[PDB]
């Protein structure tokens, strides 16, 4: 209880030594999984606070314990901030997870058995959106919204099932689509059957702080994130809503599904959303857009096809039939060669779910540590390079040596 | 630059974080605190929930994630697993839960339908939130039957077996959030059993101190066992969920991908460590002294005129009935606060009160023996608080009892 004699390394060398490997993976790998990130210093030393001591049950002026003057100054910064940064009329920035952020929409707004509506799995919605192994789709009756021809949203499709199934509540937001999806649209159709709108942003988050992907706040009910995604937060979630739901969202969150607030990573969120609201951010966000469309690009030149036609976004889902190979075997083949990607099933997918005709890409992580253009360019090669001879010892050799080169020269941490 | 550790400190990229952040660090050292579920963590521990871990998706289990790159968080998350097992003699462990309540939900969410009948123990006499309270999750959407204590003031066990067969629960919870005794869970795992009903023992504020073999240990004798690692584990914010080995796959497919998505590596490496550190004879030792400590400070009450709910403590917890002088919990909480002792207002059984005053304080001893209190410092402490409830609002007695406090607490520095 000095910091110098109670370090990991002293109190818990296995720890230790495992963080510090995750360190030297992190720096070793070209990350790109989507929904993945690198948070500052500054945020990791926050949730290394001494407020993890603190049980703080409530809300900033309401809590239930003492001695909560100085949490209160934290949540409140965490709240005021994220209002600003999306227009919110209101914020609750005690969600443990994107997963609770969603589930406390529900909890507040909804009773077991109700029908929702949310954008299908198989065409890059989320677990939380109405999947039967999830809450969200276990207990409550899903119907779900899909892609058209184009491999856009079928707008008018999801209004014919509005229509028919009047669910209570409509999900929009996604896990794996990389076009600007039509929040306004949404809203109308929400508004026409009588049914909430809630849009999971988590995903978007950061391009929206940016402006450079559309805000579903002015339209939505309800707008649910996680922090750690492209908002490049620490580990959580954060429910937005209008006004009029404030009090139920609340309630919903305290005491309806959780219990203390995690103050620390709450702590965290403040500096995460300090850092989103400086002009640093705006560029940096311009840069991840820039970079998804050049690496799009890349591989549509080195002949893959991009699911939609196109990127305006930080992600892309890659179909891969042209190179034939699956998947699953192509997120083994890149990892083996250092870049890190996941699987994942395209529009009308000949393979099972498992193997997958697809990998999804995102460029938050990589733009983080400093890739530029150029850099997106060389990494959409060394990828075909990969996909074109994916068990050639020497093929996957080069490209390692490669990506070496570009993680020594472009570090994370420094 | 953004990512130069040197440069991204709290104070250089948010210097009002950072103000707000140094006060409460002050404020931890310069108050004695007694809310019982509250604990001060080790550096090691909040260095690890400080690391990169953060950045890492890890949905799925060891050696069974959704994605690439997992082999070190793995690492983490099986020593997190086997630590745990081993302190408390567990058959399977699941560290992802994201809190006490997210446990508590995981085990609800697995074994149970919405609309299914469970029992609890009652709020009134001490039993948690996530017990079946119709404002939580818990209560609102599960049909809730609760018991309760006898005149005692001990558990009613033959009134909850009489219950259990009335109303056939599905799931049977015990564990509290505010009683002194040592609960009997062989009897109640017999009840349950006698019905049908699953046994879950929500143990958290007890855990530290079972760990250390010195309250009770409920995994031989419930399906499931709940817990935080926070309060007298003295670990980081967090849950886990205990359970038999014919329970591990519904209770993690409950986890993910039933209710949580991503679990917090960073937040589980610091739970692996403080499992760690719970596994020493130093934490034996330590949750020795959170029991005599508790038990000096609540018979020193009673010399002072106090009652104890139940009469005595046998753990770290007491609740105190405040009507011999006069003072509402809310008073005395406010009271004790301005004179630097931290407390929480708490009903007491059969409380004359609104419940939003209450007739009693809760306190706890893991706090104060952690930052080196010994029996002598708790008899003090007692009689401080004696002090401030015979005149809550006598200028003079707030501030003669805040000196002593800043006497201890400089004396008793926590970092
Ligand atoms: C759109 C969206 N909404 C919620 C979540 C879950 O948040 P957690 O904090 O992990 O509970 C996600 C998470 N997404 C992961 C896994 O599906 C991803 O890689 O996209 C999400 O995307």
């Amino acid at each position: 209880f000095d910091r110098a004699q109670s370090t990991i390394a002293n109190v818990d060398p296995e720890i230790f030594a495992a963080i510090e490997q995750e360190n030297r993976r992190q720096e070793d790998h070209i990350e790109l999984i989507a929904s993945e990130n690198y948070t500052s210093p500054a945020v990791m030393a926050a949730q290394g606070s001494q407020l993890t001591n603190k049980y703080a049950e409530g809300y900033p002026g309401k809590r239930y314990y003492g001695g909560c003057e100085y949490v209160d100054v934290v949540e409140q910064l965490a709240i005021d901030r994220v209002k600003q940064l999306f227009g919110a009329e209101a914020a609750n920035v005690q969600p443990n997870s994107g997963s609770q952020a969603n589930q406390g929409v529900f909890f507040a707004m909804l009773k077991p058995g109700d029908t929702i509506m949310g954008m299908s799995l198989a065409h890059g919605g989320h677990l939380t959106h109405g999947s039967p192994v999830n809450m969200s789709g276990k207990w409550f009756n899903v119907v779900s919204y899909g892609l058209n021809e184009n491999e856009d949203i079928d707008y008018d499709a999801a209004e014919k099932l509005a229509n028919e199934h009047k669910p209570k509540l409509i999900v929009a937001g996604a896990s794996a689509f990389a076009l600007k999806i039509d929040f306004e649209r949404l809203a109308k159709i929400a508004k026409s059957v009588g049914a909430y709108l809630m849009v999971d942003m988590a995903h978007y988050a950061g391009l929206i702080a940016a402006g450079v992907y559309p805000n579903p706040v002015p339209h939505a009910d309800f707008v649910t994130t996680t922090t750690h995604k492209s908002l490049r937060g620490p580990r959580g979630g954060v429910i937005l809503m209008k006004a009029e739901y404030e009090k139920p969202i609340n309630s919903a969150i305290f005491p309806g599904i959780q219990g203390g607030p995690l103050m620390h990573v709450i702590a965290a969120k403040a500096v995460a959303f300090k850092e989103a609201l400086s002009p640093e951010f705006k560029e940096y966000q311009q840069k991840v857009v820039e970079n998804a469309r050049v690496l799009a690009e890349t591989l549509v030149k080195r002949g893959l096809r991009i699911v939609s036609g196109r990127t305006e976004s930080h992600v892309m889902l890659v179909d891969l039939r042209a190179k034939h190979i699956t998947g699953k075997a192509a997120e083994a083949a890149l990892g083996a060669a250092h870049i890190t990607v996941n699987k994942n099933a395209i529009p009308n997918d000949p393979e099972k779910p498992f193997v997958t005709s697809g990998i999804r890409l995102g460029s938050p992580a990589m733009t983080t540590r400093g890739f530029g253009p150029a850099e997106a360019e060389q990494v959409g090669n060394l990828i075909a390079d990969v996909l074109e001879n994916p068990e050639d010892a020497a093929t996957i050799e080069r490209v390692r040596a490669q990506v070496a080169e570009l993680t020594k020269r472009f570090p994370v941490y420094r």
